[PDB]
RNA sequence: AGGAGUGGAGCCUGCGGCUUAAUUUGACUCAACACGGGAAACCUCACCCGGCCCGGACACGGACAGGAUUGACAGAUUGAUA
Protein backbone atom coordinates (compact mmCIF):
# COMPACT_ATOMS: atom_id res chain seq x y z
CA UNK A 1 0.00 0.00 0.00
CA UNK A 2 1.77 2.93 1.33
CA UNK A 3 5.25 3.10 -0.48
CA UNK A 4 6.79 6.22 1.34
CA UNK A 5 10.92 7.20 -0.25
CA UNK A 6 12.19 5.65 3.41
CA UNK A 7 10.92 2.18 2.36
CA UNK A 8 11.03 2.17 -1.69
CA UNK A 9 14.83 3.44 -0.94
CA UNK A 10 15.63 -0.18 0.01
CA UNK A 11 13.86 -2.04 -2.18
CA UNK A 12 15.66 0.33 -5.24
CA UNK A 13 18.58 -0.07 -4.01
CA UNK A 14 19.01 -3.42 -3.56
CA UNK A 15 17.53 -4.16 -7.05
CA UNK A 16 19.76 -2.51 -8.36
CA UNK A 17 22.31 -4.25 -6.55
CA UNK A 18 21.35 -7.62 -8.04
CA UNK A 19 21.71 -5.62 -11.14
CA UNK A 20 24.85 -3.97 -10.75
CA UNK A 21 25.02 -0.44 -10.62
CA UNK A 22 24.89 1.27 -7.10
CA UNK A 23 28.12 3.13 -7.80
CA UNK A 24 28.94 3.27 -3.30
CA UNK A 25 31.41 6.37 -2.16
CA UNK A 26 32.75 9.23 -3.22
CA UNK A 27 35.20 7.68 -5.90
CA UNK A 28 33.08 6.23 -8.89
CA UNK A 29 30.11 7.68 -7.75
CA UNK A 30 31.83 10.89 -8.30
CA UNK A 31 32.81 9.08 -11.54
CA UNK A 32 29.79 7.96 -12.89
CA UNK A 33 28.38 11.80 -12.33
CA UNK A 34 31.24 13.28 -14.25
CA UNK A 35 30.09 10.60 -16.96
CA UNK A 36 26.95 11.01 -16.47
CA UNK A 37 26.10 7.12 -16.43
CA UNK A 38 24.06 8.10 -13.10
CA UNK A 39 20.54 8.43 -12.61
CA UNK A 40 20.07 9.03 -8.71
CA UNK A 41 21.84 10.20 -5.89
CA UNK A 42 21.49 8.92 -2.10
CA UNK A 43 23.79 11.42 0.11
CA UNK A 44 23.29 10.74 3.99
CA UNK A 45 22.99 12.71 6.59
CA UNK A 46 24.93 14.05 9.50
CA UNK A 47 28.52 13.93 7.58
CA UNK A 48 31.22 15.69 9.54
CA UNK A 49 33.05 16.76 6.56
CA UNK A 50 31.31 19.63 4.96
CA UNK A 51 33.06 19.70 1.79
CA UNK A 52 31.69 16.31 1.08
CA UNK A 53 28.35 17.06 1.10
CA UNK A 54 28.87 20.25 -0.69
CA UNK A 55 30.77 18.74 -3.57
CA UNK A 56 28.13 16.21 -3.77
CA UNK A 57 25.35 19.05 -4.20
CA UNK A 58 27.65 20.67 -6.58
CA UNK A 59 27.94 17.59 -8.32
CA UNK A 60 24.66 16.77 -8.49
CA UNK A 61 23.30 20.24 -9.39
CA UNK A 62 25.39 20.84 -12.44
CA UNK A 63 24.84 17.39 -13.62
CA UNK A 64 20.83 17.82 -13.02
CA UNK A 65 20.46 14.60 -11.11
CA UNK A 66 17.85 14.28 -8.13
CA UNK A 67 19.28 13.99 -4.75
CA UNK A 68 17.87 12.27 -1.92
CA UNK A 69 19.35 13.14 1.66
CA UNK A 70 19.14 10.16 4.07
CA UNK A 71 20.03 9.91 7.64
CA UNK A 72 22.57 7.47 9.55
CA UNK A 73 25.04 6.46 6.55
CA UNK A 74 25.17 3.35 8.83
CA UNK A 75 21.90 2.33 7.07
CA UNK A 76 22.37 3.24 3.73
CA UNK A 77 25.57 0.75 4.16
CA UNK A 78 22.84 -1.73 4.79
CA UNK A 79 21.12 -0.68 1.98
CA UNK A 80 23.40 -1.28 -0.68
CA UNK A 81 24.94 -4.28 0.56
CA UNK A 82 28.13 -2.92 3.15
CA UNK A 83 27.13 -4.99 5.69
CA UNK A 84 27.21 -8.55 4.56
CA UNK A 85 28.21 -10.81 7.20
CA UNK A 86 24.59 -11.49 8.36
CA UNK A 87 23.96 -7.68 9.81
CA UNK A 88 27.43 -7.24 10.69
CA UNK A 89 30.65 -5.06 9.52
CA UNK A 90 28.39 -2.27 8.74
CA UNK A 91 30.71 0.41 6.93
CA UNK A 92 29.14 3.88 6.07
CA UNK A 93 28.30 4.67 2.76
CA UNK A 94 27.36 8.47 2.58
CA UNK A 95 26.89 8.73 -1.20
CA UNK A 96 25.88 6.19 -3.68
CA UNK A 97 24.67 6.90 -7.77
CA UNK A 98 21.87 4.40 -9.28
CA UNK A 99 24.23 3.49 -12.55
CA UNK A 100 21.82 2.45 -15.73
CA UNK A 101 18.44 4.15 -14.61
CA UNK A 102 17.35 4.80 -11.31
CA UNK A 103 15.45 1.00 -11.25
CA UNK A 104 17.42 -1.88 -13.41
CA UNK A 105 17.53 -3.40 -16.52
CA UNK A 106 15.98 -6.77 -14.51
CA UNK A 107 13.12 -5.54 -12.98
CA UNK A 108 11.27 -1.91 -12.79
CA UNK A 109 9.16 -2.20 -9.86
CA UNK A 110 6.69 0.59 -9.21
CA UNK A 111 9.02 1.30 -5.77
CA UNK A 112 11.56 2.71 -8.84
CA UNK A 113 7.74 4.55 -9.83
CA UNK A 114 7.35 6.61 -6.31
CA UNK A 115 10.99 8.24 -6.50
CA UNK A 116 10.16 10.18 -9.55
CA UNK A 117 7.36 10.38 -8.70
CA UNK A 118 8.22 12.28 -5.12
CA UNK A 119 10.99 14.07 -6.89
CA UNK A 120 8.79 15.53 -9.98
CA UNK A 121 6.76 17.56 -6.81
C1' A B 1 91.28 -75.04 -31.24
C1' G B 2 91.30 -70.58 -33.04
C1' G B 3 89.25 -65.67 -35.01
C1' A B 4 88.70 -60.36 -33.87
C1' G B 5 90.72 -58.11 -30.47
C1' U B 6 92.26 -54.31 -26.04
C1' G B 7 95.72 -53.45 -22.29
C1' G B 8 100.34 -49.54 -25.85
C1' A B 9 99.13 -43.99 -29.50
C1' G B 10 95.89 -39.82 -30.45
C1' C B 11 91.08 -38.38 -29.85
C1' C B 12 85.63 -39.09 -27.97
C1' U B 13 83.04 -40.38 -23.81
C1' G B 14 81.68 -42.16 -18.38
C1' C B 15 84.23 -42.62 -13.05
C1' G B 16 87.59 -41.13 -9.24
C1' G B 17 91.13 -37.38 -7.61
C1' C B 18 92.49 -32.30 -7.99
C1' U B 19 90.42 -27.57 -8.63
C1' U B 20 86.22 -24.36 -7.77
C1' A B 21 81.47 -19.48 -6.03
C1' A B 22 79.67 -23.83 -7.90
C1' U B 23 82.10 -27.72 -10.68
C1' U B 24 74.03 -30.86 -8.61
C1' U B 25 74.25 -36.52 -7.74
C1' G B 26 72.49 -41.64 -7.99
C1' A B 27 74.94 -46.15 -8.71
C1' C B 28 81.42 -49.14 -6.69
C1' U B 29 82.94 -57.25 -8.40
C1' C B 30 80.04 -60.26 -11.80
C1' A B 31 74.85 -57.59 -10.01
C1' A B 32 78.68 -49.12 -10.82
C1' C B 33 81.86 -46.61 -14.62
C1' A B 34 78.56 -44.37 -24.06
C1' C B 35 74.35 -46.34 -17.05
C1' G B 36 70.00 -43.01 -15.04
C1' G B 37 67.49 -43.58 -22.04
C1' G B 38 72.30 -38.60 -18.64
C1' A B 39 74.39 -36.00 -26.91
C1' A B 40 73.52 -29.80 -20.14
C1' A B 41 74.73 -22.95 -24.87
C1' C B 42 69.29 -20.88 -22.49
C1' C B 43 65.42 -24.40 -20.97
C1' U B 44 66.46 -28.75 -18.88
C1' C B 45 68.52 -27.98 -13.29
C1' A B 46 68.88 -30.34 -9.10
C1' C B 47 74.59 -26.62 -7.95
C1' C B 48 76.68 -21.13 -7.33
C1' C B 49 76.00 -15.48 -7.42
C1' G B 50 72.22 -11.84 -7.64
C1' G B 51 66.79 -10.18 -8.24
C1' C B 52 61.10 -10.11 -8.99
C1' C B 53 56.32 -13.20 -7.63
C1' C B 54 52.59 -15.82 -4.13
C1' G B 55 50.25 -19.34 -7.65
C1' G B 56 50.30 -18.31 1.75
C1' A B 57 43.05 -22.52 -0.02
C1' C B 58 39.51 -21.93 4.30
C1' A B 59 38.13 -20.33 9.34
C1' C B 60 38.44 -16.66 13.20
C1' G B 61 39.44 -11.52 14.61
C1' G B 62 41.39 -6.18 12.93
C1' A B 63 41.29 -2.39 9.05
C1' C B 64 37.59 -0.93 5.26
C1' A B 65 34.47 3.37 1.19
C1' G B 66 38.19 3.87 0.53
C1' G B 67 40.61 -2.64 2.23
C1' A B 68 43.64 -2.87 -1.38
C1' U B 69 45.63 -2.96 -7.27
C1' U B 70 48.52 -1.10 -11.45
C1' G B 71 51.57 2.31 -12.99
C1' A B 72 54.37 6.90 -17.10
C1' C B 73 59.32 10.22 -15.29
C1' A B 74 63.82 11.02 -12.90
C1' G B 75 66.88 8.25 -9.48
C1' A B 76 68.23 3.37 -9.00
C1' U B 77 69.40 -1.58 -11.13
C1' U B 78 75.36 -1.86 -6.96
C1' G B 79 72.45 -6.65 -14.85
C1' A B 80 66.97 -5.38 -17.11
C1' U B 81 61.50 -1.31 -20.30
C1' A B 82 61.96 -5.29 -12.10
Amino acid sequence: GVMDVNTALQEVLKTALIHDGLARGIREAAKALDKRQAHLCVLASNCDEPMYVKLVEALCAEHQINLIKVDDNKKLGEWVGLCKIDREGKPRKVVGCSCVVVKDYGKESQAKDVIEEYFKC
